[PDB]
């Protein structure tokens, strides 16, 4: 297979609760704000449920900030070209009903180019794909997911197998 991020699958990653958000994950930025007074738990988690792999990620939130990117999990670097439309594809789940999750992609002055908005997380695995053009001159992107929506408070929500392919 040919993408352009790194570990999507989680399966680089040792398991376990990941302290070291910018770099614990390779292929990712962990990143939870100050706002966010009761911070969330990131987690690489082994298990035969896993859509990719061996391996997921599961984020906990036990509390928000003020915005949702708040807490996130981006994938970087996202290597492209400029002018290309590419496919994102992910899976989701979360641990009970009613998260909300949004997958986006932009360029490193956080300008998107293009996301699956307000996105419906259910207990079930479920694929969440969206097509993308690089309409400006970079080459090293990052793919920023969103966690930190009040709904989420009390919930696990996992993810898996981020695929960024040339279209
Ligand atoms: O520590 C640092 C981090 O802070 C930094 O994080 C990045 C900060 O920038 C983030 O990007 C912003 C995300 O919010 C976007 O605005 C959204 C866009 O979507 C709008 O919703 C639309 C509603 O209609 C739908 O049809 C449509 O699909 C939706 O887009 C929503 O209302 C807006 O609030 C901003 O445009 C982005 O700039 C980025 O995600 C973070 O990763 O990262 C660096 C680190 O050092
Ligand atoms: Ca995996
Ligand atoms: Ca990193």
């Amino acid at each position: 297979m040919l993408v352009a991020n790194i570990n999507g699958g989680f399966e680089s990653t040792p398991a376990g609760v990941v302290t070291d958000l910018a770099e614990g994950v390779e292929g990712w930025d962990l990143n939870v704000g100050s706002s966010v007074t009761n911070p969330p738990v990131f987690e690489v988690l082994e298990t035969s449920d896993a859509p990719e792999g061996n391996k997921v990620l599961a984020v906990t939130v036990n509390g928000v900030g003020n915005n949702p990117f708040n807490i996130q999990a981006t994938a970087l670097p996202v290597n492209v070209r400029p002018g290309v439309t590419y496919t994102y594809t992910i899976r989701a789940r979360a641990e009970q009903d009613g998260a909300v999750v949004s997958f986006t992609v932009g360029n490193q002055s956080f300008d998107e180019y293009g996301r699956l908005h307000h996105q419906q997380i259910t207990t079930e695995w479920q694929p969440f794909t969206f097509e993308f053009t690089v309409s400006d001159q970079e080459t090293v992107i990052r793919a920023p997911i969103h966690f930190g929506y009040a709904a989420n408070v009390g919930n696990t929500i996992y993810i898996d197998g981020l695929a960024i392919v040339d279209l």
